[PDB]
């Protein structure tokens, strides 16, 4: 319950099985799951759950199929609406480790085409459907049908070459996934698959795609202010 990496539990957190849920807005919750590293401890990872138009939309899986099934069970108990689709934000275990559980539940899955192409090489199951992007970063609309309030944006290579981001129209929330680190972070996390030349511009592009959002949600820290974007970009400036 006390991760080595990731935010600790706080007031407003609901423990459900091995996961933690936090309501961020009337129709938006953050899911948190934990992977125990032998000799190191637990690493927390965050995604989103959105209620729109009688259905639920999921952003990112948990680390494993079992944890992702637990997300679906929490949805059933707390929201009790069908889960129409999930979007996963790049091909690494913290974001895509639970694809099989979504597929077995009948949930349609979407990822950047490049995420689907990298998925097997990264140990992940590909999503069923591929999103593609305009040169300006915005999703090609016919590849993202019935996405409700989700606004999917590819900011450019950064944490990985395939990383995508998601804003929730009608809210104060935008989700940077593993691209954005919090405003007090000391590092950019795992740079092993990263594009250090383009990272800073990609972080700034995320901020400019979602100019209004004041709640920046991210994979390994509690939601932060827009200072997370500026700090991430300035940390990334030093990589060039
Ligand atoms: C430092 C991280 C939190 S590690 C994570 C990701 N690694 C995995 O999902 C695999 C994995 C499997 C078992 C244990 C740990 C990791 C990656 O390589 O980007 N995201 C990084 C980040 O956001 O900076
Ligand atoms: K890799
Ligand atoms: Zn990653
Ligand atoms: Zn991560």
């Amino acid at each position: 319950i006390r991760p080595t990496i990731g935010q600790q539990m706080e007031t407003g957190d609901q423990r459900f099985g091995d996961l933690v849920f936090r309501q961020l807005a009337p129709n938006v919750w953050q899911h948190t799951s934990y992977l125990d590293m032998p000799g190191f401890g637990a690493v927390a990872s965050n995604g989103l759950i959105v209620r729109d138009g009688g259905r639920v939309l999921v952003v990112d899986t948990a680390w494993t199929d079992d944890q992702t099934a637990q997300i679906l069970n929490w949805i059933k108990q707390e929201i009790n609406l069908p889960v129409a689709l999930a979007v996963v934000t790049h091909a690494h275990q913290d974001k895509m480790g639970g694809m099989d559980a979504l597929h077995a539940a009948g949930i349609a899955t979407y990822a950047n085409a490049l995420s689907n192409q990298l998925a097997p090489q990264e140990g992940m199951v590909a999503a069923q459907h591929s999103l593609t992007f305009a040169a300006n970063g915005w999703v090609e609309p016919a590849t993202a049908p019935n996405f409700g309030p989700l606004k999917v944006f590819y900011p450019g290579p950064g944490h990985t070459s395939d990383n995508i981001t998601v804003g929730i129209d009608g809210t104060d929330i935008a989700f940077g996934g593993c691209l954005i680190k919090d405003s007090k972070a000391k590092s950019l996390g795992n740079l092993g698959d990263a594009d250090t030349e383009h990272y800073a511009a990609s972080a700034r592009a995320f901020g400019a795609a979602f100019p209004k959002a004041s709640m920046i949600v991210m994979s390994h820290s509690a939601p932060d202010s827009r200072a997370a974007i500026t700090h991430t970009a300035r940390m990334a400036d030093k990589l060039r």
